DNA sequence: GTGATCAC
DNA sequence: GTGATCAC
């Protein structure tokens, strides 16, 4: 699915943002939580970079 | 090792 | 076809 919120990360180049990830996921084997992940695009590079979402997102 | 995703 | 994202 697509985010809504904005998300707290640390962009390639370094910075800290504010930004939405274009899609975001579960990624969790058999018997255990996994992560959540988030698919952004660093505002500044236009480069695609994923991050780990607070465990709280919604998917 | 195992899980999903997609830009490259 | 995989780098890179994390937790357990």
């Amino acid at each position: 699915s697509s985010g809504k919120k904005p998300v707290k990360v640390k962009t390639p180049a370094g910075k800290e943002a504010e930004l939405v990830p274009e899609k975001v996921w579960a990624v969790a084997p058999k018997g255990r939580k996994g992560v959540k992940i988030g698919l952004f695009k660093d505002p500044e590079t236009g480069k695609y970079f994923r991050h780990k979402l607070p465990d709280d997102y919604p998917i």
